[PDB]
């Protein structure tokens, strides 16, 4: 199923004739980062599988449903169980969902991702406020728009340079200050590595040379859908290591270990998002 | 459709049967730099649609037109709306036509593109002589000979070091210094970014880094299709913006402003195409 | 075929019905580096063509079998033809003849390979024992486990920073050392590029700044669905040339080229892994 304009809109007619809600804002949430979404006022949970031309995710299996209801007073929509490039889903599958939140009325995005640190200043459980990134897929002809352009959506040629807004940022790091919690946010370069292994210690070393601050496996393919049809976007990492200093050591990495950053965080990141959605503007 | 000895030899004998015309050049031409082909002598317009196994192009639509004819005394081939990776055409779709040129007689190749500049040398509406390339999409598994060889064409392990002729790049910049405007030219080292979005201000900087003068979207493919079946070639990038210049003063990039660069210069690359073709040798 | 626990266990049953061999060890070699092949004792040769779910390989043609013996006292499984990705092998086939590897009891992989060198120490004819990679296309969306993840063989996410067996380097180092060898051996990190064209003279420097010693066509994956699974590895590279020095000299690689250097180490490339195989633990 292709990512266009008439298989956007049916998807959007479902959900419209299901919900009675007309989001402003969208949440996509890295994993264990989800308690937001099971405290969404008036919810309304919908099934993928139940959404005309949603994508089939039943061989990766787990959970997947969209969220509608009412956050600090503003509506929202949820994606529950995020779809990633590295189980295979194509470019269409990909896009579709963001797409269906702009015919929606979504305006602006909000994501969280777990990833590795490469500067020397993060440590695990560190959080990184992206300001622009390094997309290896999409320099090597696996960008997530490579196809035919629909046109309805936006251009040919995208320009990603303020695809990560500018004041967005400023807000999450004001908040910080307000609640004293400053000291753990940081500002950075998301170099996006397809996965699904772990960058290994000598792919860490190069990105360092590179110029990146943080790595991981999500995130940008959803921030050029999203630019490209214009939606703003607010991306942060939470940092479950530092692949240069285990690189040193000869220490490795996990997903238990990940998931157990994301535990110490979790309650953390729940409140400073419930008030960045409470007082962004657009 | 295979870009195999059988169906590329089944176009050809159709393009004979319509044509008369025995090229010895063949021309692509970059988005605005295409005057030239609407000047050949004598001319036959073909449309891809017409031609025995010539992929299918009317998702994108747009023009799609072999022509043949004489400039200068020579006679050529020339692509009308080429074929790009990001818009999903396979590895098999772009390299027939180059083949099928092969087998008609082509000996040299020209091709001319629009590109970001990254040496701080270049200025918007500068021409650089291609002199070698970093193919993101080949280190990253999409090389377009990835998958069987077609060993009529060529070897299975093809060299690269001289894809680039040294005595075409001498006889362009010979001609720029006859008409005095060897100020504009360079040469330079080309990366190819798939696409289709423009290189982030982060990938700019990535790309200063690692050695590249300019990056744009096209040409490494078909100049490898060229070189694994003999085929000489000299390639040309009109400069629409100096990238790096861009991220140090968050200033934007947009088609338009690219169209009006190729405006700006497209009659003076006219001409010295024109010339180039008079004069080149085999 | 996916590389799927019921269709890799179909293969093996096949295998152990027709072969009584249960194998401890599995050797993966080079092109013009298979001799030791053809001197396992009390051989076994059965055709890929006529095992389970085994690739399809008749487009590119050439040998094909698995060859199931006895060297210096160790049982060992051989691949006799190995399966490139250039080729346009899809991921789930270049994976299941390692998990056949894994089921039949394979617990250690022996690998070879012809690269390039990049490192300026490196000589035609010097041996690299491989410490670490880097993965463009892993980096790229193009990862040998992108896809479903198969739960029965390994984790979603795997750790590639013990990849290469530490003790197997050192044993066989110590073995170049008995036979006064060791002037030819060096380690370093391994850099794979998709193919098939060589590395062209620009991404040879590009490949330099960024801490690569070694560059060739394979390996990466194998290693990967062999780490993935839980089977140790060793692997080496035959350097066939300096590709920084011919950049510097303007001179140029072919296949004819590599394969002489092939047949000049093959016969001590023999004598070491037989020892090795031997002298292995686990
Ligand atoms: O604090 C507030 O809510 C405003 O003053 C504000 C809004 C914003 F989008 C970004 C800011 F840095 C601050
Ligand atoms: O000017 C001419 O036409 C020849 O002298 C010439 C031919 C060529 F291929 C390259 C040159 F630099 C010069
Ligand atoms: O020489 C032998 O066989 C053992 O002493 C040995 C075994 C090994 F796995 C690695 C070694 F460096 C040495």
């Amino acid at each position: 199923v292709v990512a266009n304009y008439e298989n956007a809109s049916m998807a959007a007619d479902y959900i419209k004739r299901v919900s009675n809600v007309l989001p402003d804002i969208g949440i996509i949430c890295g994993s264990g980062l989800g308690k937001l979404i099971e405290e969404i006022e008036e919810r309304k949970v919908i099934p993928y599988i139940n959404i005309p031309n949603f994508p089939k995710t039943t061989v990766a299996g787990h959970v997947g449903n969209l969220v509608l209801g009412s956050v600090g007073g503003r509506k929202i929509v949820a994606m529950q169980g995020r779809l990633h490039m590295y189980e295979g889903y194509s470019n269409q599958e990909i896009a579709l969902p963001i797409r269906v939140m702009k015919l929606l009325g979504v305006r602006v995005l909000l994501i969280t991702n777990l990833a590795g640190g490469i500067n020397r200043k993060l440590k695990s459980g560190d959080f990184v406020l992206i300001k622009g990134h390094i997309n290896f897929p999409g320099l090597g002809l696996n960008n997530v728009l490579v196809g035919p352009n629909q046109d309805e959506f936006g251009p040919r040629f995208p320009d990603l340079s303020n695809a990560y807004d500018r004041l967005l940022q400023q807000l999450a790091l004001k908040i910080a200050q307000e609640n004293d919690f400053q000291d753990l946010v940081h500002e950075g370069v998301y170099a996006f590595n397809g996965g699904p292994t772990y960058e290994s210690p000598d792919e860490s070393n190069m990105l360092l040379k590179l110029g990146c601050d943080v790595v991981g496996m999500s995130t940008v393919p959803e921030v050029i859908i999203a630019c490209h049809c214009g939606i703003k976007v607010l991306a942060v990492s939470l940092i479950a290591n530092n692949s240069i200093l285990d690189a040193e050591n000869d220490v490795s990495i996990n997903h238990e270990k990940v998931l157990a950053v994301a535990e110490k965080r979790a309650d953390l990141l729940q409140m400073w998002f419930k008030e960045i959605i409470t007082r962004l503007p657009l």
